[PDB]
């Protein structure tokens, strides 16, 4: 699975880690995260993220 | 022609339906969509899409 | 690289120009701007910016 970065603050969503404290379990692909989830560090929406590659 | 999904919001581009409101007619293969077209639901570019399955 | 717009005042961050007098050199992608940088016209943080197309 691909990592994604928050364009507003640079937070990296790592699929292996997930974001469990906000209900995104380890191993969740970014496309499968609920579309109301926001960046844990700056509150930016998913639409402000892009693939690392 | 295969379906493609926006990995940022989960939108599925289906070639049989196209995206006629933004000038992408039914029968347009994903690679042939004008490269300035974005995801109708979250504004992500074609570079954030992935072939389904 | 994508241009970003300040939703508070309309200032456009252009990656090719950067914002050199506030330490952001030409060629800096918005996601790589240090997170304490603000819009030079209105003081808005990076969180008030949105990608243009
Ligand atoms: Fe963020
Ligand atoms: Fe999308
Ligand atoms: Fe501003």
């Amino acid at each position: 699975m691909k990592k994604y970065t928050c364009t507003v603050c640079g937070y990296i969503y790592n699929p292996e880690d997930g974001d469990p404290d906000n209900g995104v379990n380890p191993g969740t692909d970014f496309k499968d995260i609920p579309d109301d989830w926001v960046c844990p560090l700056c509150g930016a929406g998913k639409d402000q993220f892009e693939e690392v590659e």
